[PDB]
């Protein structure tokens, strides 16, 4: 896996834009998943805030952030070491949770799709490219693959 | 029972939009197929590899035939909900659909992704003057009900 500094930079600087506006963007991201695959949003709770009808669960925002943060971290690792180097304790845990809630390939792929959609939508038209798309995809795909190694018996 | 409300208007919306797709069928099918692969590569990959050994998504007859089915059967479900008040897929045909999809690991997310792609195709291919939220909802209702029937034969009658 050759993951260049340029590719990493595409991920970092695009993320820096989503971070500046993380509350509004997280909600658009969540509602995108709900649009594509309502059953994914079902794996969590329903509804809870300050007497609000919106889709504002705390755990949904936190999870959204985790996906983006860890994928970004994963970009960093591919550059530095050419592989995902997340703590083996963290990987076992991620493994166990996702298998417990019955997350399959379809779910990981829906989230990938909504993640890329969100980035394209939120960053300026001239920052976006197939190169940006592939930089994020590669990182995500490598992170998902490592989690899945811990979702099945000793290879 | 589940309260059916499928109208003549809804059926008409499905049918005339269906007529539009058939003027550019091969190309529309291919775009629908690339939508699925874009959202859920795995969904697409269930349609095999060795027996034909045809690499490309673009070449797979199973894929083209399957797309045709999703659309055609959904149209019929429109017509059936309107006339009969329910999906009237003959029962051997229905048991066979439930078997085949259970056999290939098809779950709720898969059914939703296909709906997502079907609605995309509908919005992308029909003229902006023609398209409306009502048109989207008519397709969704017909599709949802067809899926509800197939799923009944994918779980214990229990
Ligand atoms: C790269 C992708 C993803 C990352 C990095 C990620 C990360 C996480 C993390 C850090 C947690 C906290 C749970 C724990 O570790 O104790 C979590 C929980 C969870 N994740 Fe993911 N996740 C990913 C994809 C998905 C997908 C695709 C789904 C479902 C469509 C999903 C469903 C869940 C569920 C249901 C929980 C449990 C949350 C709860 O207890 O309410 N995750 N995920
Ligand atoms: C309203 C929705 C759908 C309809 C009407 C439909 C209809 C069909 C039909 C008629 C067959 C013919 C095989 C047989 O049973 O003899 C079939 C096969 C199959 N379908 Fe579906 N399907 C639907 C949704 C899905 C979804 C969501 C998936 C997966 C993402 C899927 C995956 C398959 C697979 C893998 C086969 C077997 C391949 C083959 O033998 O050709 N289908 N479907």
């Amino acid at each position: 896996v050759s993951f260049s500094e340029e590719q990493e930079a595409l991920v970092l600087k695009s993320w820096a834009i989503l971070k500046k506006d993380s509350a509004n963007i997280a909600l658009r991201f969540l509602l995108k998943i709900f649009e594509v695959a309502p059953s994914a949003s079902q794996m969590f709770s329903f509804l809870r805030n300050s007497d609000v009808p919106l889709e504002k669960n705390p755990k949904l925002k936190t999870h959204a952030m985790s996906v983006f943060v860890m994928t970004c971290e994963a970009a960093a690792q591919l550059r530095k070491a050419g592989k995902v180097t997340v703590r083996d304790t963290t990987l076992k845990r991620l493994g166990a949770t996702h298998l417990k809630y019955g997350v399959g390939d379809a779910h990981f792929e829906v989230v990938k799709f909504a993640l890329l959609d969100t980035i394209k939508e939120e960053v300026p038209a001239d920052m976006w490219s197939p190169a940006m798309k592939s930089a994020w995809s590669e990182a995500y795909d490598h992170l998902v693959a490592a989690i899945k190694q811990e979702m099945k018996p000793a290879e």
